DNA sequence: AATCGAATCGCCGC
RNA sequence: UGCGGCGAU
DNA sequence: TCGATT
């Protein structure tokens, strides 16, 4: 309840320390020192405070439970109080004479449900309701059982399956009450059907709520010595009440845990000196010899992390303290914009003057709902972003740590950081320019047209777009508030930060000193990967890969195909036919129409089928979505939105049209890109064998364990994958639910989508190797796919970030390497069934360096 | 047989 | 952890 | 749709 304060004795040891201090100062100096060690002095100091409102806040609401710090007393206690409840059943039923009370009340629900509610109720009540009578808190349990009893017979019951179509819209639902009032709609909803099996809950009475309750508090008392028992004036029958008291060891793990999370979670800052170099695993990016320390790589496990103390990894070291070493400041001009638009629009950029029906109705108040929440929680990360560039601001130039995720993946450190949004990229630039030149002018129009949404078109018509509008560009850089031309483009505050250096090259000629980010974003790079492994030329012509005519749009060529299969199915298709279904539940056989393909094809000839239909689609190819995933997308992409708009009319029956359109796509995407679908298949069955427990079937004993999958990546930063599920998990409605073996079926879903990012990542990291020592290039703007730099090395990063690439696949056959990593743990008997290499295609991979588009 | 499930990271909230 | 929402890729 | 889990 009463947390020590961290800051008095153990934040004060940052600031003062000397080896931090002295290994500083020694390469920057002693008072950017004092500077930089009390930034991460408050970095920790906003972070302790952070964790006390929240702290408070949920003392306050009763979720105290629902804290870390009391996580771990829950996970002993519990095991005790399942014990003594399920001890407690077979006394009574051993027992002669009337049952007691709560005995048939409590069979009800799981026992170990019923040992949980009892101690977050009993830790609510407690903390925040400031009455510690026996009574009230016995109540209490008594009516947080009668709803876990009442309700979760929907969960548990007949009704499992019909639960699923009832569980998003309960998790949708934000507080209890509101959770509340959702079932009991559900459950009346379901008593209409007779699916309860028309049994209706008849409420359990005040006094059986406090016997429940009553007999849960001292169960409690006799297994755990958490929650003490006193008597008040007893004796007098006008005054005899009995109070229950947290026990006070209990009350100091608690805050001991509280105060020891409070000082392990800073909130990052920006550094105002460059970050410090990466020698080993840990102790990089801050100077401070803080409570937390960065991590080269973010892990779920310590062991996962300390598998990378022995890896010799130099040029993984060397590229995450180069792109630590650029430089960054904040842009003023658009800051002077962002500070007084903010002031008068929630949004900045969103509303801009400019030149079945019962169902229908909720899915538009689950809208305006989930626009609502989105509203205040897209501001807030707004709010935090100006004041940081505020913040900020004055000073010459601010720097920003790194580290990888376990995949390889690089990202800043701190929360304000140039791989942010649009308006937090705006607020960045780079601090050293250099004078742009002829290139670095061409580049910067490139840059531009880019950000207004011109990116589907070569260059020259890049540079006349550029051109054309030169007058709405200085207009804009003039006055940004007069003319809201640059806010209605696609990345408006990044716009209107190339409109500034637009203006400034017109005013100053091309000695003039830019140093704005130009950004290079590779097209699908997890397409562009996996088509350079398998020398796909169809496919990486898809994903301009291969030098094209125009910008090659993956989607509209997807949509170009399915619309030629539109075409013939509308001649040559299925006719309808009618088809016998039954619901499970109403068990009644009906009769509905199976729309042929031809009637099908004429919807979606109707509809028109454009880029728009196939976008989301192939993105998500990468994340291993298939044909069934398709069919959910372009429900809710294409063909919900069309319903309620006033079309959608075609879409007779929507799950058809639907799952037809998946059928299309996924036909249209595997002749398309074949070297990515037939890559991810073989990723995914290497997976499956090394996932697999192998045991003979009659000895039922293993031969060989279930097992990891690692592979090195060009780079040479190792990574494991790991997914590990726990034992049991349990869940309950209303209250929040609370080694180990291999998660087979995460490891599947998962290896395709981290191998090909660890392959960008290490494109991203030799790319920024090979642009610092063959190249100039000290500054880089680096989001995954994204390669930015100042216009002046804008042409030479478009060099680097085309040869790393080839020389990276002309030089290593990453998938035969990942063969040589798990081909010795592959059991004998799963030799047979392991598909072979996928074949390599006809690809030239010199082209890249005369591809105009890839932009990696 | 019956059932189940169709990428990573960060912030905020419960 | 889980769930809700936001953002990046 | 589609094979793997349970
Ligand atoms: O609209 P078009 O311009 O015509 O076509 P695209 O340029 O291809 O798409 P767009 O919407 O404009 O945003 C593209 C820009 O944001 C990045 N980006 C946006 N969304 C994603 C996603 C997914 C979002 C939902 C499921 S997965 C995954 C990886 N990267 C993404 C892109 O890496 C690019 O940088
Ligand atoms: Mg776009």
């Amino acid at each position: 309840m009463n947390t020590i304060n961290i800051a008095k004795n153990d934040f004060s040891d940052i600031e003062l320390a000397a080896i931090p201090f002295n290994t500083l100062a020694d390469h920057y100096g002693e008072r950017l020192a004092r500077e930089q060690l009390a930034l991460e002095h408050e970095s920790y100091e906003m972070g302790e405070a952070r964790f006390r409102k929240m702290f408070e806040r949920q003392l306050k609401a009763g979720e105290v439970a629902d804290n870390a710090a009391a996580k771990p007393l829950i996970t002993t206690l519990l095991p005790k109080m399942i014990a003594r409840i399920n001890d407690w059943f077979e006394e009574v039923k051993a027992k002669r004479g009337k049952r007691p009370t709560a005995f048939q009340f409590l069979q009800e629900i799981k026992p170990e449900a019923v040992a949980y509610i009892t101690i977050k109720t009993t830790l609510a009540c407690l903390t925040s309701a400031d009455n510690t009578t026996v009574q009230a808190v016995a109540s209490a349990i008594g009516r947080a059982i009668e709803d876990e009893a009442r309700f979760g017979r929907i969960r548990d019951l007949e009704a499992k399956h019909f639960k699923k179509n009832v569980e998003e819209q309960l998790n949708k639902r934000v507080g209890h009450v509101y959770k509340k009032a959702f079932m009991q709609v559900v459950e009346a909803d379901m008593l209409s059907k007779g699916l309860l099996g028309g049994e209706a809950w008849s409420s359990w009475h005040k006094e059986d709520s406090i016997h429940v309750g009553v007999r849960c508090i001292e169960m409690l008392i006799e297994s755990t010595g958490m929650v003490s028992l006193h008597r008040q004036n007893a004796g007098v029958v006008g005054q005899d009440s009995e109070t229950i008291e947290l026990a006070p060891e209990y009350a100091e793990a608690i805050a001991t845990r509280a105060g020891a999370l409070a000082g392990i979670s800073p909130m990052f800052q920006p550094c105002v000196v460059p970050p410090k170099p990466w020698t080993g695993i840990t102790g990089g990016g801050y100077w401070a010899n803080g409570r937390r320390p960065l991590a080269l790589v973010r892990t779920h496990s310590k062991k996962a992390l300390m598998r990378y103390e022995d890896v010799y990894m130099p040029e993984v070291y060397k590229a995450i303290n180069i792109a630590q070493n650029t430089a960054w400041k904040i842009n003023k001009k658009v800051l002077a914009v962002a500070n007084v638009i903010t002031k008068w629009k929630h949004c900045p950029v969103e509303d801009i003057p400019a030149i079945e029906a019962l169902t229908a109705w909720k899915r538009a108040a689950a809208a305006v709902y989930r626009k609502d929440k989105a509203r205040k929680s897209r501001r807030i990360s707004l709010e935090f972003m100006l004041e940081q560039a505020n913040k900020f601001a004055n000073h010459k130039a601010i720097w920003f740590p790194y580290n990888m995720d376990w995949r390889g993946r690089v990202y800043a450190v701190s929360m304000f950081n140039p791989q942010g949004n649009d308006m937090t990229k705006g607020l960045l630039t780079l601090a050293k320019g250099k004078p742009i030149g002829k290139e670095g002018y061409y580049w910067l129009k490139i840059h531009g047209a880019n950000c207004a949404g011109v990116d589907k078109v070569p260059f020259p018509e890049r540079i006349k777009f550029i051109e054309e509008n030169h007058e709405n560009i200085m207009a804009c850089a003039k006055s940004p508030l007069e003319n809201t031309w640059w806010a209605e483009q696609d990345s408006p505050f990044c716009f209107l930060a190339f409109c500034f250096e637009y203006a400034g090259v017109q005013h100053h000629g091309l000695s003039y000193n830019c140093s704005l980010p130009l950004a290079f974003d590779g097209s699908c790079s997890g397409i562009q990967h996996f088509s350079a492994m398998l020398r796909d030329e169809v496919g990486g012509r898809a994903v301009n890969l291969l030098p094209s005519e125009t910008v090659q749009d993956i989607y509209g060529i997807v949509a170009k195909k399915v619309n030629e299969i539109l075409q013939a199915d509308a001649i040559n298709g299925t006719d309808n036919e009618v088809v016998t279904v039954t619901d499970e539940n109403t068990g009644e056989i009906s009769e509905k129409v199976k729309l042929g393909t031809k009637a099908l094809a004429g919807q979606w000839l109707a509809y028109g089928v454009t880029r728009s239909v196939t976008k989301r689609s192939v993105m998500t190819l990468a994340y291993g979505s298939k044909e069934f995933g398709f069919r959910q997308q372009v429900l809710e992409d294409t063909i919900q939105p069309a319903i309620d708009s006033g079309k959608g009319l075609m879409f007779t029956q929507p799950n058809q049209a639907a799952g037809y359109m998946a059928k299309l796509i996924w036909e249209s995407v595997s002749v398309t890109v074949v070297a990515a679908v037939e890559a991810m298949n073989w990723l995914k069955s290497a997976a499956k064998l090394l996932a697999a427990e192998v045991k003979d079937k009659k000895t039922g004993e293993i031969l060989r364990k279930r097992c990891a999958v690692h592979w090195v990546t060009p780079d040479g930063f190792p990574v494991w994958q790991e997914y590990k599920k726990p034992i049991q998990t349990r869940l309950n409605l209303m209250f929040l639910g609370q080694d180990s073996e291999i998660d087979a079926h995460k490891q599947e879903s998962g290896i395709a989508p981290n191998f090909v990012h660890s392959q960008d990542g290490s494109h991203l990291r030799k790319t920024v190797v090979w642009a610092h020592e063959k190249y100039g290039i000290e500054s880089f703007a680096l989001i995954h796919d994204s390669f930015g730099t100042i216009p002046a090395d804008a042409a030479n990063l478009f060099k680097a970030v085309r040869e790393t690439m080839v020389d990276t696949y002309e030089s290593c056959d990453v998938l035969a390497d990942f063969y040589d990593q798990f081909a010795d743990q592959l059991h004998e008997s799963q030799l047979d069934k392991m598909p072979a290499l996928p074949a390599k295609g006809n690809l030239n991979l010199r082209d890249i360096l005369e591809s105009d588009f890839a932009f990696a």
